[PDB]
């Protein structure tokens, strides 16, 4: 890294995208003398579904229910110039729908313990709450505020002074806006987001096929010396292809697990609150996660705030005036080539250097690298206006 | 959840209270060829007792010994118009006497390692710690400070400006002696607070009055062939009476093991510093909590902060005074249906608004929402007296 | 600890100093009918010395590569008073180099993933974002910036306003300085810290050559009655001797992976950032830590700061003026026996009380301790100059 005992640098533009991730939290859960010993190998078989089955329903509520009460929004697609009618919400969301639009004889196929009406419910509250009002640390939501004022909290918490928002406001919504339509076309068009869920899918499709592909009709017409061996046969083979059916259920598990995990941190640590690591709920600083409902997992839609542009200033410690050192109240100085002026940190605004921004401590023959400048009151102007 | 693009909640008014729980943190801890095979197994059931007296002292160590040397207070009772003279320190609080006083034939019990002379120094430093220091966060106690000066921080904390405690001085204090004196009261009268305690230890006194309801004497009077018989089935008996014995003290063990997890999580977080997480250390919003010794376990009184009444004000991002946009320096702006004021988050201090508590960015034209008002400086008032 | 309802204690004067502390990383990792049944026992061992050293290469990694891409400075030795020059990068830094040179028959050695040429790399990578840029929370470096800006920062994070390192600059880069170069003489003269890193090399270096000193030449000289009695009674003392040895490292690879554990700890909480932990990263408050290559392990130079003298001032909730209640916009008021002044908390600096330094609310017969003082603008003197 190149390094300069004067040089400051500072991003000078910035962007706000919408970065869209998929993340799997379910499974199909299934189930299914000597003879009786094999029933016994059968129940083992079964308790490893079983296991399974719990822990598929107990994915489900780690990384959706969150909230205790369900709440719904009143009909408002405006918040602020941002346009959120094609996330809100059958009563589910035109993107939730292309979520769901794109992705016997012994074996039966359970139920999820949260259907997809409560999926919907849980979903929709997370949502309702995360805009209107914003969730609290600790239990429940916060207080009302119109939306732009949150996300002013989420500007400042990433070292923006609530400033930018509001005077980038118009820029700031047109591109999240911008971002929301493209994700719409992108995500029906190309197979590319959609692409770990439809796996997960296929997967089981084809272990339950493979399952079924791989007694009273043997035992009616073969006697005993024969229809034992037979009988005997196609029980092994059977266990064996369970157990193998089982193995991979077993294995897969263990990967959807792994990502319930994740979804439910994100859950609990972007969607209801904010992030302070870079690049983990999406690249670039985060601001926001509106969750979305999707077949056998969650989708999120991240804000993220990113950097462009940097330059490389010319900086000072202090700056000098009367023979006092005046420090900056805030941020830092810097120079643009001809003139100093003060900016906070993590965006180039250049204002203007008074004694309103400063305060003083020591003096110019202590501080080391102090420059020589003008920095002036608001008053003395009054003074000389008001009666001279 | 209600919702409108310029509706904002703040809450006007607040109470404090004090709220008691009492988290249990160990329980009583005891002890006790065919013959020989016998003992082997008398001697693993022994060491699960063992393991388990282990955990107890375990438990304790981990919920009361955060402190590594001891401190008194000095005869103080009034710290600020707050009374401590009866949770303060035989030497016992008045409070912990209340819990106190409301609260062979190879079997043994065993002694505490911290005994309750121990306990009490413990306790009594951890508290002396809290009152007039405050501990830090890494090791040791931080530095010495009257009282409202550590609360105005714990105010601080929870999004209130470091004025509400002063100016409610009187009103806190008077709401927090009367809950002490509640406390001190109701523990006492009604058997509530004082369960959880008193139920673990009727059923150990239970399970040690068991084990002994269900050898010589038989030697010296029955011949071989009928004393073996007599003794083997009443070894037997004795054997799986313990095994019941050991299972139950195991089991119990386990929820006094959470239960010290707990109280432990709870020391280190929220009473040797300050919890953020809101309905954990006590309803509301933390801001401090007092140790008291207990039999079996410790108590907790959590301080905390609990708002009241809100009311729907009507908001602005941001206010024109010349075409020029100003921005509040710390708060929002609001309106009371008259007038703007600029007030804090977390409660309404109608301050007005004016120069010094605002700055100046961008415009009237760029910024959506903004409101016509007048923002004034404090200067021209003087100048106009002054010489006019 | 003493305690009064009026007695405030402040810190007046400070001191920065370098702790040095050095902590092993990763161990010499090592590997090696009835004859076959014999070959499958050694095969265990072997795997048991595989397992550790997995873990040797494990703890390497998690401690050093932090870093993805790996990066070099320019030739500076000043970054501002503050001398580089011996902890800066054979192409080694003239303290790693110390600490460099103070520091068959079935019997293999295996060499590590990562070689001293990689672990310098790393290092330097390391190292060279500390000083100029800093790295950021989630991935890569943050901003470049020249450096005593960085210290600023690290002070404010522990309560300390960011003038105290400019007025002090020369005073904390000479204290700085002198202790680097303590450490230089000390490290090489003294077997003090150089205690962890010999002690394991010795022990391993003893392990060897107890399991050495502890079949042809017999096959050929005896018959079977007897050469199989020698062989099979030499095998059996061999892999006895062997699972000594095995024993022996894994007992010491146990310490060896807690002390890694730690090592990346600290890498990963206050050489890539700040620890908030007071005596956790060296003694008192960390500002900041730059690695060091070592043999076997890591070397951190802690750069701590840690507060000196303390006084005890009198203390005030707020000071009367006009009837009206004035509180500190930042900091507390204390008084230094004839005169009240305004200080931060951690650190003594009697900043005179004027309006511009706090803010007016409540009045004065409602706040509890309440002083009278004078509280002055800076405007009347400027209006009785200007025309009168
Ligand atoms: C790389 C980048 O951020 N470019 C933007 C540009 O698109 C935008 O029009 C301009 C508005 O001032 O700010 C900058
Ligand atoms: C619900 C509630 O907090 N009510 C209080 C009231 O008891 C108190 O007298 C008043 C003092 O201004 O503040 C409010
Ligand atoms: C214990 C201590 O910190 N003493 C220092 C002293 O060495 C230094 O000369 C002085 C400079 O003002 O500050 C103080
Ligand atoms: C949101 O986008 C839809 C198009 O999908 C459009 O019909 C609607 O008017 C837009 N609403 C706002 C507030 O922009
Ligand atoms: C800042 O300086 C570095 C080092 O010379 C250079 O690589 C970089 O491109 C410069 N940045 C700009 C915007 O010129
Ligand atoms: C610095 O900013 C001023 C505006 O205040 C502008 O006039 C001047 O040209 C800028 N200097 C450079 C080198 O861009
Ligand atoms: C910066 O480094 C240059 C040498 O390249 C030196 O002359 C100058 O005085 C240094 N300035 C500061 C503030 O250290
Ligand atoms: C500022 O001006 C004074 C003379 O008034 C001079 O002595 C001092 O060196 C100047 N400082 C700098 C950084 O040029
Ligand atoms: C505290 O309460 C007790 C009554 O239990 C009373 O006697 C004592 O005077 C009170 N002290 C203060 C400071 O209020
Ligand atoms: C604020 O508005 C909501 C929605 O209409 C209403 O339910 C609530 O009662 C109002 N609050 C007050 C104090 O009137
Ligand atoms: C708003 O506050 C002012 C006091 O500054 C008061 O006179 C006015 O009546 C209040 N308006 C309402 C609607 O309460
Ligand atoms: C708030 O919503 C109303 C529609 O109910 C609209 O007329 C008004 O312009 C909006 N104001 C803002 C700031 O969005
Ligand atoms: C403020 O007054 C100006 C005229 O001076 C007018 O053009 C502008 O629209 C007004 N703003 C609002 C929010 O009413
Ligand atoms: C750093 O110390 C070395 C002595 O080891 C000295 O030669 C060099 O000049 C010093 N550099 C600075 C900037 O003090
Ligand atoms: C502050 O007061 C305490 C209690 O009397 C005393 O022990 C301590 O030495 C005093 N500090 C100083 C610097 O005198
Ligand atoms: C308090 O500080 C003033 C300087 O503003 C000094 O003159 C005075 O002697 C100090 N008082 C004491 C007791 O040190
Ligand atoms: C401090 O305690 C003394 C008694 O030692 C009392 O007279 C004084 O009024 C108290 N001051 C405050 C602010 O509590
Ligand atoms: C301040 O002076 C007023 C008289 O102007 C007096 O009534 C009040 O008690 C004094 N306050 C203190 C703390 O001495």
């Amino acid at each position: 890294v190149a390094c300069s005992n004067n040089s400051i640098a500072i991003p000078t533009n910035f962007t706000i995208s919408v970065t869209t991730e998929i993340l799997p939290v379910s499974m199909t859960k299934t189930s299914v003398n000597l003879l009786l010993q094999y029933g016994s190998f059968c129940t083992q078989l079964n308790r490893a579904l079983t296991g399974i089955a719990v822990e598929q329903d107990k994915n489900t509520q780690e990384v959706f229910a969150q909230v205790k009460q369900i709440y719904k929004t009143p009909p408002i697609k405006d918040f602020g110039g941002f346009n959120f009618s094609q996330i809100l919400p059958s009563k589910r969301s035109f993107i939730e729908d292309l979520l769901f639009n794109k992705v016997f004889n012994g074996l039966t196929v359970l139920p999820p313990l949260l259907t997809d009406e409560m999926i919907a419910q849980y979903t929709s509250a997370l949502l309702a709450g995360t805009i209107c009002s914003g969730w609290t640390f600790g239990a429940g939501p916060a207080l009302q505020i119109p939306f732009p004022m949150q996300m002013a909290y989420r500007f400042n918490g990433i070292g923006v002074t609530q400033n930018v928002l509001y005077e980038n406001q118009k820029l700031i919504a047109n591109q999240f806006n911008s971002a929301i339509g493209k994700i719409q076309d992108s995500l029906s068009s190309t197979p590319s987001a959609l692409g770990k869920l439809q796996d997960v899918v296929n997967q089981n499709a084809q272990a339950l096929n493979t399952l079924v592909k791989q007694l009273n009709d043997i035992l009616s017409r073969l006697d005993k010396p024969e229809a034992e061996v037979q009988i005997d046969r196609l029980i092994t083979c059977r266990l064996q292809s369970l157990q193998t059916y089982v193995t991979q259920q077993l294995i897969r598990a263990a990967e959807i697990r792994a990502s319930a995990n994740l979804a439910a941190t994100k859950m609990s640590e972007c969607v209801l609150g904010q992030s302070k690591r870079v690049d983990f709920c999406g690249k670039g600083y985060h601001l926001m996660s509106f969750p979305q409902s999707a077949p056998h997992g969650v989708v999120f839609l991240h804000v993220t705030y990113v950097p462009a542009q940097e330059k490389n200033f010319t900086t000072a410690p202090a700056i000098c005036h009367d023979g006092k050192a005046h420090f900056p109240r805030e941020g830092v100085f810097v120079s643009n080539g001809t003139h100093w002026f003060v900016t906070q940190r993590n965006f180039y605004e250049p204002q203007i250097i008074t004694t309103d921004n400063t305060f003083v401590s020591g003096n110019c023959d202590v501080v080391i690298g102090i420059v020589n400048n003008t920095v002036y009151d608001p008053l003395q102007p009054e003074l000389d206006s008001f009666k001279e």
